């Protein structure tokens, strides 16, 4: 039978919707998780040196999200027609462009830099999610579905679930102007089988 | 019939490889540029007010990957398989990382930041490009077809080649230390609607 691997961090970062999506498709696999310490040993071993990095009956396939898409695509989370699974990519894209401008706060988080995640929080993430909600905001008006694009979850719902639960963690007001965000995290994260996946996932700083 | 529109500033940058996919398609397209000046009288009218954006029959399409991959698919440029796609996905994910690196040096280069364009070149762009072009080098020995994914163009070749082309009209020597990438940019500017295109398109500063 089909061998899926996902190596990562031992932690949430890249790798989650990535999780997200096998445990929705009822799909097991391999999760592999490094230390900062394990980590560095097996760059050579990857692509392009950098993880996640998924593997399917040993073919090795880098890059987040186009391992969330490959995965997607077979598993009905992509989007329902070619326009609309170009219109869940423009989000993804969008999101990914987002956590570019935060990535000095989830280095701090992560533990990689030195650094006050409160500071960062403030200077940082909240003025760059008032543009990136804002956005989203627009494309949940447009669906009228509760989800970004169509009217069923796709990857680009489980990144932005995934975000902004995992920072309201530590820092709840992340939400605030923003109840859309809020209820659209609620909503994805209550889908049942990722239910059980959140309650039983290792609990990380990341 | 259907039509396409393509909105971008005066300039290749992000949606020179889409303009290519089109080229390649024989498939017409409206081509609107904005100059820096008229750019933002017409920034909200765009999904997360940035272009390039694409219409189709009026729907609209933003983030420049999202659109290349839309047509590419469309148009048999987005890879032969399911996993092959996913491959190109993940180049073309590798390039926009690389690109995201040498930002303060296109900046630059374009006017937007002021800086000194040949110290950034030597000290930004030639040590992320050692590091870009090495893993690319890797993906060609292993089509032995002279393209980065599979045996026929993809819209990651576009990508590719219009970036190390464009640079290499200012500053050749990226080209130093990767014959290979040279060899990859005149295969895929050489394919006959390409080379057409390429003689006939805007002479741009970027
Ligand atoms: N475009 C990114 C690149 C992946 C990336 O920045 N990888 C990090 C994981 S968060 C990594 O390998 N860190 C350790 C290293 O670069 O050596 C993706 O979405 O996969
Ligand atoms: N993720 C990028 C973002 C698009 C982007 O940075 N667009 C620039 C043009 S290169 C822009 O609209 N700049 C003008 C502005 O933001 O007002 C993409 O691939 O499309």
């Amino acid at each position: 039978m089909v061998h899926y691997k996902l190596t990562y961090f031992a932690g949430r970062g890249l790798a989650e919707p990535i999780r997200q999506i096998f445990a929705l498709a009822g799909q097991k696999y391999e999760d592999v998780r490094y230390t900062f310490q394990e980590w560095p040993k097996h760059k050579d071993e990857m692509p392009f040196g950098q993880i996640p990095v998924l593997e399917e009956d040993g073919k090795q396939l880098a890059q987040s999200f186009a391992i969330a898409r490959y995965l997607s695509r077979k598993f009905g989370f992509a989007g329902k027609t070619p326009f609309e699974e170009a219109l869940v990519d423009s989000v993804a894209d969008q999101y990914k462009d987002y956590i570019n401008e935060i990535r000095p706060y989830l280095r701090v988080v992560a533990g990689v830099d030195q650094g006050d995640p409160e500071k960062l929080f403030k200077e940082l993430l909240l003025p760059a999610r008032e543009k990136f909600f804002g956005f989203m905001k627009k494309f949940l008006e447009k669906s009228k579905s509760g989800y970004l694009v169509g009217d069923s979850v796709t990857y680009a719902d489980l990144c932005l679930a995934e975000h902004t639960s995992g920072i309201a963690a530590k820092f709840p007001s992340i939400y605030d102007g923003f109840p859309e965000i809020k209820a659209h995290a609620e909503k994805v994260r209550s889908i049942p089988a990722l239910k059980k996946w959140i309650e039983t996932r290792p609990e990380t700083k990341f």
